[PDB]
């Protein structure tokens, strides 16, 4: 349900083949909030419970609502908490294939993350949903250094945030139905692209 910590927790000698690393929205529970529990019970069902493991971004990830307004649109720290969860990827699973996701400061902090990333690992992130990208107007809707055919973009109109602000309106809250479907779907065809199947 709301905290999901598949990686840290698992055993080397018994990695699952998808690793999802997932960035929750400002204020949100646990380390998965509300929208990455859906993602997770659908990646879930087709690659199995042992197909694929969930890790949201906790420890210094506090998703506090005041660093949606620092430079990269989250602070220094939590960047560096997801970054370190990458590398504890590459290094505990050297061939598993990673997607990644975030919603609101989540995406941005993931978008921020994936730019730093070594690019061999960032390389192995097949496919990467965003839901109300903070830096969507900023960024062109793309996520620096990666490709714009493995990222999904879900803005809904009148979500400002979207539109180059930080207000918090209700379309900013109506992610529910994208990450029930299309995204999971997404994730799963580009993961499938790459693995075959």
């Amino acid at each position: 349900r709301t905290t999901r910590d598949d990686l840290i927790n698992g055993n080397s000698a018994s990695c699952a083949d998808v690793i999802f690393i997932y960035a929750r929205g400002s204020t949100e529970t646990g380390n998965l909030g509300t929208l990455g529990p859906s993602i997770a019970s659908n990646l879930e069902s087709a690659f199995g419970k042992d197909g694929v493991w969930i890790q949201g971004v906790g420890g210094a990830y506090r998703a506090t609502l005041g660093d949606n307004a620092l430079p990269r649109g989250t602070s220094s720290a939590a960047i560096r908490e997801m970054l370190g969860l990458f590398q504890q990827a590459n290094t505990k699973c050297p061939d598993a294939t990673l997607i990644a996701g975030g919603y609101s400061q989540g995406a941005a902090l993931a978008a921020a993350c994936i730019e730093d990333l070594d690019s061999a690992i960032r390389d192995k992130i097949a496919g990467t949903v965003l839901f109300g990208y903070t830096k969507n107007l900023q960024n062109r809707g793309r996520i620096p250094n990666y490709p714009a055919d493995r990222t999904k973009v879900f803005c809904n109109t009148g979500d400002l945030v979207c539109t180059g602000s930080l207000i918090v309106a209700a379309p900013h809250l109506a992610y529910g139905p994208d990450a029930r479907g299309p995204a999971p779907e997404f994730l799963i065809e580009k993961v499938r692209a790459v693995r075959g199947s």
